[PDB]
């Protein structure tokens, strides 16, 4: 096999002063979790926390697949400039028997791309262990 | 694996320009196996629009599987007109009659250039 990948969509409204994060699926999660009777959930932190509002997410958990749909936006109320020096960190994580966490992968992930204009951008992302 | 093709594309509106960098080129060896020959990297606007120029190319490097061009080619263009276009890549090889035969390429749409501005810098896989 190869890394595993997510594919993420990403797009900022100036307008409206608030930044959009769509987790769209997983792919290849046996390239991590080799046993695959639990459940995982993708964590979305948008790094430095900013200490203001919600900069830690989390996807609804799902039975492991080498292919993982989630449909999971979650939106920040950021401004441009401050939006535009940050990193956004995902990981794949899972929860073992009385809901410990524990996290298999992930990659920082640099936003000086994300578009003030406001087009979206649509990419797929290594999470490496 | 594929041959993989780096670019980088960022767009200037005060002025009317847009900015195609041809960065790199990794595991060439999937499409070109002699690599003694030499190589170069075509790009075009489509639609190619007259009375503007939408053809370009790279100087020949000798083939090398991980081969870095460092060579930016600009465009006068504006955004509306830019937005529905597309972006037509072959690596290809020339000899020094300049006969050129394209091992692969790859479309590229230009839907997620910012018009602010930023940089998007991504990998592409070139298919025979």
């Amino acid at each position: 096999s190869g890394a595993t990948r997510i594919q993420i969509a990403l797009k900022y409204d100036e307008k409206n002063k608030q930044f959009a994060i769509l987790i769209i699926q997983l792919s290849n999660l046996s390239a991590l979790l080799q046993q695959q009777d639990q459940k995982v959930n993708i964590r979305v932190a948008v790094l430095p926390c900013s200490e203001s509002t919600t900069c830690l997410f989390r996807t609804r958990p799902l039975d492991a697949s080498d292919t993982l749909v989630f449909n999971e936006v979650f939106w920040v109320s950021i401004a441009y400039p401050a939006l535009h020096q940050k990193t956004l960190r995902v990981d794949v994580c899972t929860t073992d028997r009385s809901h410990l966490e524990e996290c298999l992968g992930g990659a920082q992930i640099s936003l000086a791309e994300v578009c003030r204009s406001g087009e979206r951008s649509t990419r797929w992302y290594n999470l490496l262990s």
